[PDB]
This record gives C-alpha cells, structure tokens and sequence, in this order.
C-alpha cells in the first residue's frame, strides 16, 4: 500500500504544516502537525477542556463506531518549545491520504497548554518520530507509521515541504519526479529515539565549505533551523545590523536586508537554503526589525533540522531495520 497527501502551512511564514487525517467511521477530518520529533498522535477532542479549545476541530469518539476506548491508558506530552497536552487513549481508524491503519492509537486530549488552544489551525500532531518516545501509559503505543510499515509497498516515508506553498508527505513510495538529482543517504541513530544524523558541514552564502560535523535531528515539528553558536554567529556577522537580542530571544536583523543563503552538507552532497527562507519577519507587528530563522541551539541540548532546512529538500524518512535518512535538492 501506499498513501499521499498535500501539506499546507499554517500561516504567510511557514510556522508550521497541516496535513488532513481521517479518524473514526464515519470519518472525521482533523488538521494535524506531522511532527517527526515526537511520536504521540493526539487529537483535540470532545473531552478537551471547554475553555482550552478556541476554533479548532475536535474528534468525537463516541460518533465513531470504531472507536474503542484503550482501558486505563494516559499520556502526557510536554515538548522542546514549552507547550503540552494530556489525557486518555482510543483506538480507531485512521488514514492518511488514502492509507489506512486500524487499531491506531489515537490519544485524546483532556488538557492543552496555551499556545496549542491559541492557534485555531492545528487540530493535534501525528507523531513519525521512533515508537520508543511514545508516552502512552502502562502500554506504550506505536506511530502510525510504525503500524503500517509492514502493509507499505517499501517501508518509507518522505516529507517534500513548500516555501510558503503546499507541499507533500508520502508514505511507502518514493516519488522519483519530486526531486532533481540523486537522493542522498546518510546514517542515522536512533538511540534518542530520534532522526538523528550528522551533517558534512556548512557554507554562508558563496563563501567556502567548512567541513565539521554537525549532530542533528529532522524534525518537521520544529520551525527553525537551530544550530552551534559558532554556526550561527558566523551565518549572521554577513549580514549587516544583524544582533542577538535576549529580550526578543534570538537573532534579529534588519527587515531592509538581504539575507545570504545558508548551505548545509550530507555526506558529499550540498542542500541550498535560499536567504528568503530564513526570513521570519517583523518581531511585532509594524515592526522594522526581524526574525531570523537560522537560530543558536545552545541550551537546547541538540541541533535540530526544522522546517527552514527540510524545506529546502526532498528528505526520505527510510526506516528500513536499520533505518537511514536521504536529502536531494528539488
């Protein structure tokens, strides 16, 4: 089997993509985060705390005759950006662009943190990060795509995200005309129990490649490309009135500026980050300084691949039994 479905940024800045999922018989169709740094599928629902839910779409179990409640299980989530949700387990249905799981843990939120309630967009996550980070207690859950590995014609899935576009997750296949070029592969490790690999290196615009290795995971859950404070610095010094602000909580820069581009290594291979990627705009409204997207992971503990890097590629999640990640241009 197979499945495909179209992504679509929340927003004019790429915070983050939407991915339509359907859940339960008859089906309900909720917005969710496909976030490749967590591996919980949590939905907002009808038992969500009334006051926590603000314009999202709620899945309701009891109209789903599939819908089994997984006796005794809880999960909580708490995650790399201050936010969290919890509450109770069900099993159900669930498809995604025409692939079909049954038995699908799917985790109902009795409680979300602020910032989930105040974007109206996102209507929960689906997690495609390694099952070993599952938060369902007693019994830990799998991902959906841990469930249909098996049944997939190849045990894949690639992420193909659009620069303020819609853009594309396939499970099982890999499109060979959405991408120019050879895919590259790399190792990854998954004792984190996350997508982890280690970058050749980097260039700032067309300045020359500094081979080092970088340490990261691929994270589609994760806005912005963060990075070791040596990387970063170097990337923002090109550009002029560039600064760290502590009171902002990153580099900011000049909305009149041109950013450089940002080129990071796979193996031999060269993934380009045009400049207008990296432009997050206005810190508030009206505002003439701006955000940037390439931002330091010091303190974070790990660097992490967001969305202003996997945007820039075709990325292939290969969970292969020993799973490896590839990156072409496109």
């Amino acid at each position: 089997s197979t499945g495909s479905a179209t992504t679509t940024p929340i927003d004019s800045l790429d915070d983050a993509y939407i991915t339509p999922v359907q859940i339960g018989t008859p089906a309900q169709t909720l917005n969710l985060d496909f976030d490749t740094g967590s591996s919980d599928l949590w939905v907002f629902s009808s038992e969500t705390t009334a006051s926590e839910v603000d314009g999202q779409t709620i899945y309701t179990p009891s109209k789903s005759t599939t819908a089994k409640l997984l006796s005794g299980a809880t999960w909580s989530i708490s995650y790399g950006d201050g936010s969290s949700s919890s509450g109770d387990v069900y099993t159900d249905t669930v498809s995604v662009g025409g692939l079909t799981v049954t038995g699908q843990a799917v985790e109902s939120a009795k409680k979300v943190s602020s910032s989930f309630t105040e974007d109206s967009t996102i209507d929960g996550l689906l997690g495609l990060a390694f099952s070993t980070l599952n938060t369902v207690s007693p019994t830990q859950q799998k991902t959906f795509f841990d469930n249909a590995k098996a049944s997939l014609d190849s045990p894949v899935f690639t992420a193909d995200l659009g620069y303020h576009a819609p853009g594309t997750y396939n499970f099982g296949f890999i499109d060979t005309t959405a991408y120019t070029g050879s895919i590259t592969y790399t190792a990854v490790s998954t004792k984190q129990g996350f997508w982890e690999w280690t970058s050749t290196g980097y260039a700032v615009g067309s300045g020359t490649f500094k081979s080092t290795s970088i340490d990261g995971i691929a994270d589609t859950g994760t806005t912005l490309l963060y990075l070791p404070a040596t990387v970063v610095s170097a990337y923002w010094a090109q550009v002029s009135g560039a600064k760290s602000s502590s009171s902002v909580g990153g580099y900011v820069f000049p909305c009149s500026a041109t950013l450089p581009s940002f080129t990071f290594g796979v193996g031999s291979a060269r993934i380009v980050i045009p400049g207008d990627y990296i432009d997050f705009g206005p810190i508030s409204t009206g505002s003439s300084s701006c955000f940037g997207g390439i931002q330091s992971s010091a303190g974070i503990g790990i660097n992490i691949f967001g969305d202003v890097a996997l945007k820039a590629a075709f990325v292939v999640f290969n969970g292969a039994t020993t799973p490896t990640l590839g990156f072409a241009s496109k």
